[PDB]
């Protein structure tokens, strides 16, 4: 009896495998990308900073913020799928020229564009990242892609 | 006899894949409800981002196995609200006035067990209107079924 | 044992809640750009792109370009094409030898619902398919841009 139930119980986690394997292929298409836990989406949009920071937060999770050579291409992926560059989560609003993570870890990892970056104006203190995916600073106010990481 | 040490080895595995199920769907809820979903309670709203007439809304939903958005809360209006807010678009709920004049009900003709009209409203303007549209501000309005609002529905 | 069977049922509770909300969450990821038809998923990425482009997508996403094996599946995919009023591309091809058109994996068709007239190489020069808003067939030269529809 106790078999029979427990192989009941197998033949529904099976199912539930390949059903959710299936439904993640779904979902990531075609605004998503997955790289190592990580799951970066895009909403498709275009917003400024502050906007589409709190957009990500009220989703659950946060702006992009590739820490690895693999994270970036990822979202360089979806970049590049949109033909618009993105914001990132890190500024260096608190301290000029000193770029950090929402929760004030400075950077683990960056890809910045060659002379970046520049405070441009005296009034650079977000990042984009463009479909090359390398990095630039730029004015928080401006508007760009929103890609949010889970 | 001792064939309980296989089975047992089969449930612990199934432990760990259940775990696994249940983490990495934690996960995508978040993902796939962004930037059109909404979760509210054990309810979800998800927009469709264009706007259509009730007829036409009130068949996507239903076709997609849901219905039109219909809150019966407070908690669930404002759920919606938020999604009537980012894309700045006036939605259709679910029930309509069709049936019996000033008597609003679910597709399922069942009264409302909650409302959120704005100051004088429902009001059937030119004596036709018998749906329904929720503002960026939260707030009902009846209106003409004919119009286009966004569509949103619930599942 | 006792131990175990408690364990199973309350483990069990536990896989039928996900059952249910991972149906939940299903419906909501099909509404409005995607459609199930038996194991099958449609999913219409809402833009246009020429054949090679649309195929390296759904290829790159785990799948592949629409291919309706049976009048249910082209229905439902049909679906998807009304929604958008955009005729989309689908996965075969006779790029091969041309007047057989195939699936990726080189299988010929086992299902067609070419409109009147078609596929007739119009130019000499039409290697792929395309499904119009009233579920018909058409072969259509692969340069040419059309709604992007996979199947997973
Ligand atoms: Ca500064
Ligand atoms: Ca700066
Ligand atoms: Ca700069
Ligand atoms: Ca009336
Ligand atoms: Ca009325
Ligand atoms: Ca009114
Ligand atoms: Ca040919
Ligand atoms: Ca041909
Ligand atoms: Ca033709």
């Amino acid at each position: 009896s106790l078999r029979q139930q427990v192989e009941a119980l197998q033949g529904q986690v099976q199912h539930l495998q390949a059903a959710f394997s299936q439904y993640k292929k779904v979902e990531l298409f075609p605004n998503g990308q997955s790289v190592g836990e990580k799951i970066f989406k895009t909403a498709g949009f275009v917003k400024p900073f502050t906007e589409a920071q709190l957009l990500c937060t009220q989703a659950g999770g946060q702006l992009a913020s590739p820490r690895s050579a693999a994270e970036n291409a990822a979202l360089q992926q979806l970049v590049v799928a949109k033909n618009e560059a993105a914001f990132l989560s890190m500024t260096d609003s608190k301290t000029e020229g000193k770029f950090t993570y929402p929760t004030g870890e400075s950077l683990v990892y960056s890809n910045w564009a060659p002379g970046e970056p520049n405070d441009d104006g005296g009034s650079e203190d977000c990042v984009e990242i463009f479909t090359n995916g390398k990095w630039n600073d730029r004015a928080c106010g401006e508007k760009r892609l929103v890609v949010c990481e889970f």
